[PDB]
């Protein structure tokens, strides 16, 4: 298979934010996320810090403990679907993702069409992960919650 | 202005080294030592090695790592333990705590020569998944260790 990338990347808050879908992806533990078999796609957040960063990531650096919720909507059928994508890591390093059941998922119209992803961003300390405050060696403050929509074609699984 | 504390390790994909700078002042508050009851806050810098063989890109700060220490003052006898949180700094994230020193009303945490040790488990632990793949897939994480150093505690920085 490969990547399909989803709409175009965004620079926003310290980071940029592309989303990207591949075919679904045997994971560990087991039970952590839907079973590859049951799935069509696997999609991710690919989220890095930019150049001057705020909250003092380093350019590059992937950004740690942000909790994101997803919604994919069928514009063509109206289906709708929500869930959070889970920290993990691949060969080429770590990420946020989620198998996802398309076609397989009988509930709706999640089948090849028009959708519109919608990525919901909350800050590391939602987590419970701190920041340095004081003058000689703190940085920022965290962004409030975002969104940022992406626009795409679904055309299966890739193969 | 950190202080080193003994020589870095390098295992399980990661450089392991130790720092203690000054106390620092933490959000959201009310979970690491308030700076002003602190005499050291100490930092574990923990970055991915060369080829690490979970998928981490050489020098990436190592994420969602469970970390305990101990800190033991080998003149006094007298020990510790606790917990490194995660967070960042101007520098970047690491994995630190406040600790008093001189501060510690038990006493026997002062100048002195000591060995600290951490006890750290991978990710898993906090749910951090792995792709298990043949095209993307990575290996097995590291099972619970321990790292040791030694190092002059000189004083409150
Ligand atoms: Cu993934
Ligand atoms: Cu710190
Ligand atoms: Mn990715
Ligand atoms: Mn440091």
């Amino acid at each position: 298979g490969g990547e399909v990338p989803i709409g175009d990347p965004k620079e926003l808050n310290g980071m940029e934010i592309a989303a990207v879908y591949l075919q679904p992806i045997e994971m560990e533990p087991r039970g952590i996320d839907l079973a590859a078999s049951l799935a069509d796609i696997h999609l991710e957040a690919d989220i890095h810090a930019l150049k001057n960063n705020p909250n003092g990531f380093p350019e590059g650096f992937w950004m740690p403990y942000l909790t994101i919720a997803y919604e994919l909507k069928n514009t063509d059928t109206g289906a709708i679907k929500r869930g959070t994508l889970m920290p993990m890591v691949a060969d080429d390093g770590p990420h946020y993702g989620a198998n996802i059941a398309m076609e397989k998922d009988k509930k709706g119209g999640f089948g090849v069409g028009n959708y519109e992803l919608t990525f919901y961003i909350s800050n590391p300390e939602k987590q419970g992960f701190g920041r340095h405050v004081d003058e000689e060696t703190g940085v920022g403050k965290w962004f409030e919650p975002f969104k940022v929509d992406y626009k795409f074609k679904y055309t299966g699984t890739p193969k």
